DNA sequence: GCGCGTACGTGCGTTTAAGCGGTGCTAGAGCTGTCTACGACCAATTGAGCGGCCTCGGCACCGGGATTCTGATATCGCGCGTGATCT
């Protein structure tokens, strides 16, 4: 699988919130990890409120 | 506004433990050196996401109907008071 997402198994972008972590200026660098363990924050917290 | 009653406040006595000074021990926070691997950066590219258009059906509107329901009165039942009868 090619997408991110998809390696993390989850439906929000991976990619999209290591850009914008990136350029959010949050920090000087911004680990591998990061945006994948937001992106299954996000979307559990999303999930919780749409059940 | 009035009246009650009781529950905090003020003060004195007793008790507790906070506080201060002192010494000891070592746990971990900080610093230093070294090294590696993780991330920024760059280039290529292709595919996921976005804008737009179309179709349609979920829901907003309107009309008619069912359903509470809120308030009063009144009826009926129950309780209290007064009158009549019996003991």
């Amino acid at each position: 699988a090619k997408t991110r997402s998809s390696r993390a198994g989850l439906q929000f972008p991976v990619g999209r919130v290591h850009r914008l972590l990136r350029k959010g200026n949050y920090a000087e660098r911004v680990g591998a990890g990061a945006p994948v363990y937001l992106a299954a924050v996000l979307e559990y917290l999303t999930a919780e409120i749409l059940e």
